[PDB]
């Protein structure tokens, strides 16, 4: 792979059937990377591959439910073989939201979200490790969130799962340093995905969301591709010295206080 | 309570039989409050009650394994009855550590730390909400850690539970503000507790701790009564404007880079 491209690198992106995941798969594939993705639905995954492959992308995908530990270890075996035991990139993007107050969560809501958003990202992380090592040049990216560092309505537990993700990141950077793996986190602000439109369906979630956009410097939502670009760059060999960092692609949201 | 005392306020402090917790029970009681604590050992708790009651501190304690949903509701039911449905202070001090690299952690290990470190704290704050609210002047304080923001050897997963806890502190301070509850965190640095005596028994860990201590301006371990003094202040009516903060009592550990 060259300094500013991933020509020839193998990558695994979770939750790539839509949104940011879908933008990350396209961005990486278009820069030379060979990709593997997964979602909980096959028909959807297949329609994705149809579009992706008409563009000459090298991509493969398969149905996986990241809340199922056993299914997670199945996916790694499958990807490991697909790439012949060499994986350069692991992009932990899969995530789910549950819009409730902290005191309104059920043990089911909490157990579900902590296993898909954190545990799963952590588990695949550890599973991919030996394959990331054998790549001689591994890279791990976690898709965090601004809500993992600041209070946002209805995202206390959701924010808790990302805040834990952010820390695993910093540590893993030092723990896998000698293994040639660089670990970084990318925190999206507000990106126009399917998760957002489903949100705005609510006349209150819609009101909460227009408050966030009005709090950006750019005063608008990002695009999956503007976000996927940060992820892509971190994997280029030109970012050899960047590790253990949580970078936000939020149009300025993070830096704002009274604007 | 006067502005600089906790005269008359009731408090529950998880894990008050040793270390920081034991110290917090002393500082709140010593400042005029009625405390209720818990640990997983009756005998231990019974010597404490004798020590505390001997000094004139109003205090009660019951046994409880915070890593158990049912035992947790059991303890809140008892606290609430002991205090007549009014709770001013809740200090989520209990915690454990399993010193393994992230990849070496077993599932049983993961379940243990997450449940005691972030689940019981989160769950207890919720069951307490009505009594804190009924109390008319609530204050929740979460004992976090420096390892919840910075990479430390063998604390990748320990540090994730704390990173999660920190984010939950910031949102609660916003969700519960109207209920007149203030929510803060206090991140200890290296405090001379039973958790530390145990640790420094192993030569390599003894070497790591010495690295930490060597990295704070004051170059020395804090004392339990030093961490407790900050918890008590935040409960004072004097700190009525402090909410949603994570404050570190670490001898300067969080400001250092090259010292
Ligand atoms: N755009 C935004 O507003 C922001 C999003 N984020 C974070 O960005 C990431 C992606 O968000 P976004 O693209 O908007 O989400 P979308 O809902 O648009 O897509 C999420 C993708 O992940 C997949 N997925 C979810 N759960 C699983 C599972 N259990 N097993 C396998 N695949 C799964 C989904 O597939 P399927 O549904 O078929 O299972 C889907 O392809 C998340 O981690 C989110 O927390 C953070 C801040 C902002
Ligand atoms: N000491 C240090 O340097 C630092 C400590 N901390 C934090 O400080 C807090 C206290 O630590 P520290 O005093 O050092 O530790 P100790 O081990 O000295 O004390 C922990 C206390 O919590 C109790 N506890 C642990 N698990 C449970 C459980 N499952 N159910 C009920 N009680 C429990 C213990 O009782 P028992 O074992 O008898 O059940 C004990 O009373 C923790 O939240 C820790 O994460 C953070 C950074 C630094």
């Amino acid at each position: 792979a060259g300094r500013w491209n991933l020509e020839g690198c193998t990558a695994l992106v979770t939750g790539g059937s839509r949104g940011i995941g879908y933008g990350i798969v396209e961005e990486l594939a278009s820069l030379g990377a060979s990709v593997y993705t997964c979602s909980r639905n096959q028909k959807e995954l297949n329609d994705c591959l149809t579009q992706w492959r008409s563009k000459g992308f090298k991509v493969e995908a398969s149905v996986c439910d990241l809340s199922s530990r056993s299914e997670r270890q199945e996916l790694m075996n499958t990807v490991a073989n697909h790439f012949h035991g060499k994986l350069n990139i692991l992009v932990n993007n899969a995530g789910i939201v549950i819009y409730k107050e902290a005191k309104d969560y059920t043990v089911e809501d909490y157990s579900l979200i902590m296993s898909i958003n954190f545990e799963a990202a952590y588990h695949l992380s550890v599973l991919a490790h030996p394959f990331l090592k054998a790549s001689e040049r591994g890279n791990v990216v976690f898709i965090s969130s601004v809500s993992g560092a600041l209070a946002v309505p209805y995202e206390a537990v959701y924010g808790a799962t990302k805040g834990a993700m952010d820390q695993l990141t910093r540590c893993l950077a030092f723990e896998w340093a000698k293994d040639n793996i660089r670990v970084n986190g990318v925190g999206p602000g507000v990106i126009a995905t399917s998760l957002v439109e489903m949100t705005i369906q609510d006349p209150e979630q819609k009101e909460n969301l227009n408050k966030l956009i009005d709090r950006c410097a750019l005063r608008r939502m990002g695009e999956p591709k503007e976000l996927a670009a940060m992820v892509a760059f971190l994997c280029f060999p030109a970012a050899s010295y960047v590790t253990g960092q949580i970078i936000y692609v939020d149009g300025g949201l993070m830096a704002n206080c009274g604007f």
